[PDB]
């Protein structure tokens, strides 16, 4: 039945909250994350809104391949963060180790920039998620993650139903980083709570499996739906569902 | 009879000046403002260039929805601290008054995103307008805001002359910006003043809606006027008379 | 003879120079500059390109008006301290004299902006000229200087010439801004010689003179010379004369 | 015969290095570089794509001189440090020799700004390109550079290819930026490792002009290949060959 068929985006929701969590751990091994206050999910949207500016003044100011540089370094770099704390909480400090984790980076970018195999693509994609994931996760603890997941919900319905309503006024009346992107979102949180086999925390990746349950459901039938708001409301409430519990 | 058309402005008049009030007092609970030095006023005028400056290279590097994103963003935070300030008078800095300020907020712009009812517009206009008025007022006392005022309103008829020769020549010889936001500008006096049932600054209110009057007499006459001189002229004209009172 | 015509120009340099000394004075009475160090042409000279950038990026973000926005500020400052250093010495910090200042300032732009006689123009392009004139001047002294006004002055000879060509090969082989700011240029040396009736740099100013004749003789031939060089060489020239004196 | 054409280039390799070596010496006498951690080679390509990005602003805010005005500013200083070094280290700290340079290098760029006679041009890359070199040869040690150059050809090989393919795909199925900038890239390794009758690094030397040679075949049959690897492959060839030398 339809069990191989549209379960492969779950499959990678399972697969980058489980990378996340491995990830969880080496990190402390040089600090990172950036106390948990609830001013700081706004540090995030201010930092991201200038983060995309930057982005989008980048492709507005490309550069054939300079815009194809500037993002090679980005993801080379945080290859390197990934594969660095791998190895280098691994084998430790080891010239083996640290030469290891350069070698891994330039490996995987270069396969992915030399046209790879583009199921390989979404297997780059869990990783990198989970990466992000992972360090927002060990940064500031639930409340704020909180009140962060329930704004950007909040703004997405919002532009949804805008330009849904400028879709029915029309007449009369690459996605991938906005993706896998939303695949982290709820994620950030389920780190962000074991940071504070598992805790009963396994309610929010299951609440949120939920989310993209519904999600995938309703999007498949015709005149389309919000997109956090299933998978954050979801998360969170498998979460709370998990608070009950212990 | 002519009541209830264009007496709205006024009334908006009004609200914005007791609202900015009202915010003088929650608002030392956390300071803000920002020395009654009359550099004050050209620190203002150059940081509002360099901000809209900033507000264009946003408008030009917008931005599909981008844009919006990022002033409904300042406009999120700004009610965060009008509600914030609220709150935080009231019950005091107990986390049941700041959780009651966010939600707040995000009531308030996530309706006003939904297009609301739209008299409700004039009504958040209101708001904020009377937010920033309450701050600046805050900043710093009057001298310094006499030398502002009357700074603005000359730049201001002094372009209006210039583009309006610039009409007469050419033949062979968003707005609410603008609005709410002079709407605010001659309060700013009111409030530094009752800082510097009140003040005999009562007549730097009136005098102002004197200024309104005036100002919309003339537009509703044919070939319309300047706009901040018969405001700030006649803000100042009264407050000035509060001197004669006490 | 041919007194009366084109003589106003030089009638400027002298003008300039003059009110660039009277300008020598006030403004010791607040320090300013900005350490006789050569390094300081070069500070000069970047910050000219970024000023230059900024101007331009706002010229192309104009801002109908917001560009004469933006340089109403710029000059209304200019003419603040222009004014601000001249009654501030004289009455001194009295309010008097500060609002003296403001007051001036303000007749003075306001003036220049309501279509004035013009004539004007080139008044307060004198005197706006004469007040960097000597702000730059006594900022450091003159060795620096010295290789200011050569490393301009050769900037010039190379634009002119590489444009000169550019127009010769063509075949088959607001201007007052760059114009008073050039009229500056060679009277700063003036300043920062006498802050190292008058000193022997009477001298530079009597070569400056000369080197405007030399200017306004070629200028007045077919096919132009540079502008600085005989300028900046002349003053320069005249200044080394005023050495053999004393 | 065939001995004075097209053997220029690995002339001006061969002297490059030279000139780098040379300039080795006097730029300690002000320090400059810029600890062996590998941490610095991505902290200078962080840089460079920083840097193209500031070059490719300046060249979209043109600016009909403006920018020659930025570029030909920038190469006067860079020529200011190249005498600078070069006298500084000859007649040492005098004023004899520090005016020495600063005239030396008004001299080059006002030249190089009229139009030489172009055997000079590859006679001015040549001076800036050893100068680099020699720089970054001081700035951090071998295995940091091994880094860097491994990295480089790679991005160079990869991006190349790519293209490449968007060539073979459109059917069915300003350079000497790059280009003497390329020239410098395997001589900071030769530099950088006599900062570890010469070194076994001559090897690295003639190592660069096999990877030169290997170059120059391909690139003359029809079809190019990518550039850098082989430059710096041959380079690290005989220079990782002058280890079992010593």
């Amino acid at each position: 039945r339809d069990w191989l068929p549209l379960l492969g985006m779950p499959l990678m929701l399972l697969f980058v909250q489980i990378i996340a969590i491995v990830l969880v751990m080496p990190m402390q091994a040089a600090g990172l994350v950036a106390p948990s206050s609830v001013a700081n999910p706004l540090i995030f949207i201010g930092m991201l809104l200038a983060f995309t500016l930057v982005l989008l003044v980048l492709l507005r100011t490309g550069g054939r391949r300079f815009i194809a540089a500037f993002i090679g370094f980005a993801l080379f770099m945080t290859f390197l963060y990934i594969f660095g704390a791998l190895s280098l909480l691994a084998l430790g400090p080891t010239t083996a180790a640290a030469a290891g984790t350069l070698i891994g980076a330039v490996a995987v970018t270069a396969l992915l920039y030399l046209y790879p195999e583009w199921y390989v693509i979404d297997i780059l994609g869990v990783l990198i998620s989970a990466g992000v994931a992972s360090i927002f996760g060990i940064s500031l603890e639930p409340l704020p993650v909180l009140v962060l997941l329930v704004l950007l919900a909040v703004y997405d319905a919002i532009s949804v139903y805008r330009t849904k309503h400028m879709i029915t006024l029309a007449e009369g009346v690459g996605a991938f980083v906005m993706g896998m992107g939303d695949l982290i979102m709820p994620s950030i949180l389920v780190v962000s709570s074991h940071v504070f086999l598992s805790a009963p925390t396994l309610g929010a990746m299951v609440g949120s499996l939920v989310g993209l349950a519904v999600l995938l459901y309703f999007v498949n039938k015709g005149n389309p739906q919000a997109g956090l708001p299933p998978l954050n409301g979801g998360a969170i409430l498998g979460f709370l569902v998990g608070a009950a519990l212990a």
